[PDB]
C-alpha cells in the first residue's frame, strides 16, 4: 500500500560549458548558488526558471518525500529539456544523455524514486529507439511533450509513436507544453492558466475525434498531465457536437465520451469540486496522484486534496496508490 | 415563467443589399425557390447552412411554445459582426443589422427581445450605436472578445464596458475562436477548443489585469456558454494567485472573489458541469442560454437545469429571475 506521486519532475547538474555543446542559446543547464539550496535552470546566459534544491538532490529530495508521506515518486525531465526544435540527432544524443542522468538521480535510492524517458520525438525511428532503450535500463515508461509544433496527437507519427508504446508495453504520460496563444496572453501566468488545459484538453480530443484509439492497441497505458486540462468538464459539449453534427462524427464511431476507457489522468486539479467532476468522468480507476513536485504551484500538502476530498475509501486508495502501481508496474 | 438569453437570429438581406456594404465581405442570406431552409453566404459561396428558425419570427414563436419558451433574448449570428470592416462603413451596417433585430421582434415584442452589434474596433462609435440601438429598443449589446483578429485584452474594452455601465446597458460577450492557430483544423475542434479556452481568457484577462476594480460595480456582463472553461480551471488560478507574485500584480483580490462581477449562461451540456458551475458562479449569476437555434443549440431548452438537482428558488433564478433583473424583462 505506498503512497505514489506520479508526476514530478527533474533537472540534472548540467553545466553551461556542457549544455554549450548541444545548443549555446537553447540546451538548458543548471546553476546552483554558492550555499547549494536554491538554483535556476538557465538557457544561455538567460535565467529561464529560479528553482531549489528537491529538484537535482535526490537526498535532499528523499527527506521532503519522508515529511510529505511518499513512498515512491515518479519523476521525469522538466520539459524544457525536451528539444523538439533540434536536429533530429543532437536531439537523440540530449535524451541519452538526459535520460542517463534520470537513471543517475534514481540510482540513490531506487525503490523510493522511479523514472520516465524522454524521447527525440521530431524523429519517430530515434523515438522508438530511445524508448526501448531507456526503458530496458531502468525507466518506466516515457514522458512526452502533448503536441510538435502543428503536429497533434492525431498526426501519423505521433500515433505511430504511441503504437510503438503499446506494442512493448511502455507507459506513456502525456505533459502540456509549448503551450499555444502567440502573442496576446502574456502575462499573469496566462500560458499557464489558460492555454496549458487547452492544450491538455486538444491532446485528448485529437486521439479521441481522428479514431486513433480505433488504431492503437488497446495495450497502451497513457495518461494526461495536470487532469486531463479542461477536458472533463468540457467533455459534455464535446458528445453534443459528436451527436448533431456529421464532420465531428466522421472518424470517430462511438460518442466520445465512451473513450475514457482508453486513458488515465493525474488529479492535479486544486478544488475539491474539480476532482470529484474528475473522478466521475474518468472513473475511480483512471485518476493517479500526481503533484507536479517541486514547482511552487505542485500542491504543498502531496495527495491533501485527494484526502480532503468527498470520494469513496477505495477510490481514494486507488488515487494515492492502487492505479499508478499497476499503470508503471510498480511492485 | 421561462426566460432563453442566448439565442441567435440572421435577417432576411439580399446580394445587392450586401454587395453595397460588401461583395466578399458582407454576409447575406440566400432563401431559393424552395423557401423552408435557406443557408447564409458571403460572395456567392455557402457559409453555413441555416435553419428557417434563425428568421421568420412567426415560426420561431411556434418553436417557443412548442419548448416552454415564454421570453427569448436574441441577437446577431457571429457572422454579421463585420469587425474586419472601415469603422464608418461597419457603424453603417450595425445600425441595419440592429434595425433588423427591431422588425423581428416587432413581431412580437413581449416575447422577442433583442440586443444590439457595435462597431467595437472605434471606441466613439461602438459607445455612439450601443446607446442609440438601446434607446431604440434594444435591452443590450452583443460583442465578440475581438476584432476579427485582435490582441484580447486592452483599455479600449475596459473603456467601452465602462461606458455601458454608466448608462445600464447590459453585455452578451461572444468568444473569438483563432486561439489554435494553424491546429484545430477538423472536427470542430474551434468550437470545442478554442472558444471556450477564449472565453476564459476574457473573463480572466478583465480579472487579473484589475478591470472589475476600475469598472463601476453596475456593469451587467455576461459570458456565454458557462463562461467556458473558468469555473473548472479556477482552482488552479486561485492557486497560482496565491502563490506567484506575477499574477498578483495587478489584482489585488484573489480571482475567485471577482465571481459576483459577471454572470455566464448554463449552456454547458452536462449535470455535474452544471452543477460545478453552480457551486462557483453562485444561483443569482448564472441564467438560462440555449445557443437557439444552431444544431449545437441545447434540445430541450431549459431540459439540462429543470432535470437537474439543484434547489427549486435556484432553477427559478436560472431559468427566469436572474435575466429579468439583468436585461429588465417583466
Ligand atoms: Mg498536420
Ligand atoms: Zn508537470
Ligand atoms: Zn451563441
Amino acid at each position: 500500500k505506498p503512497r505514489i506521486d506520479m508526476h514530478s519532475h527533474f533537472f540534472p547538474r548540467i553545466s553551461e560549458q556542457e549544455a554549450a555543446k548541444f545548443d549555446a542559446n537553447h540546451a538548458p543547464w543548471l546553476q546552483v548558488s554558492a550555499k547549494g539550496d536554491t538554483g535556476s535552470i538557465m538557457m544561455g546566459k538567460n535565467n529561464f526558471r529560479p528553482v531549489y534544491q528537491a529538484l537535482w538532490d535526490p537526498a535532499f529530495r528523499i527527506e521532503e518525500m519522508d515529511a510529505q508521506g511518499v513512498d515512491v515518486q515518479v519523476t521525469c525531465a522538466t520539459p524544457v529539456m525536451f528539444g523538439y526544435t533540434w536536429e533530429a540527432n543532437k536531439a537523440a544524443q540530449w535524451a541519452e544523455r538526459m535520460n542517463d542522468f534520470a537513471l543517475e538521480f534514481a540510482a540513490h535510492n531506487p525503490q523510493r524514486i522511479k523514472v520516465l524517458a524522454q524521447v527525440p520525438l521530431q524523429d519517430l525511428d530515434l523515438a522508438c529507439k530511445e524508448a526501448s532503450r531507456a526503458v530496458a535500463a531502468g525507466h518506466l515508461g516515457i514522458q512526452i511533450g502533448n503536441h510538435l509544433g502543428d503536429k497533434d496527437l492525431d498526426d501519423a507519427t505521433l500515433e505511430a509513436f504511441l503504437t510503438h508504446c503499446a506494442n512493448e508495453d511502455i507507459p506513456i504520460l502525456v505533459h502540456p507544453w509549448d503551450m499555444m496563444g502567440g502573442q496576446r496572453m502574456k502575462k499573469w501566468m496566462l500560458p499557464w492558466l489558460v492555454a496549458m488545459p487547452a492544450e491538455t484538453q486538444l491532446a485528448i480530443l485529437s486521439l479521441i475525434l481522428s479514431g486513433a484509439f480505433e488504431r492503437i492497441p488497446k495495450s497502451l497505458k497513457i495518461c494526461f498531465g495536470h487532469g486531463g486540462g479542461s477536458f472533463a468538464f468540457l467533455l459534455g459539449r464535446v458528445d453534443n457536437a459528436w451527436r448533431h453534427r456529421d464532420i465531428v462524427r466522421e472518424d470517430c464511431p462511438r460518442p466520445p465520451s465512451e473513450y475514457v476507457d482508453r486513458f488515465f489522468v493525474d488529479s492535479a486539479v486544486f478544488n475539491p469540486g474539480a476532482l470529484e467532476l474528475l473522478v466521475s468522468v474518468m472513473g475511480e480507476d483512471r485518476v493517479m496522484l500526481g503533484s507536479d513536485y517541486p514547482f511552487p504551484l505542485g500542491e504543498q500538502k502531496i495527495g491533501g486534496l485527494v484526502l480532503s476530498s468527498n470520494l469513496g475509501e477505495s477510490a481514494k486508495d486507488k488515487i494515492i496508490s492502487g492505479n499508478a502501481s499497476k499503470f508503471f508496474n510498480i511492485n
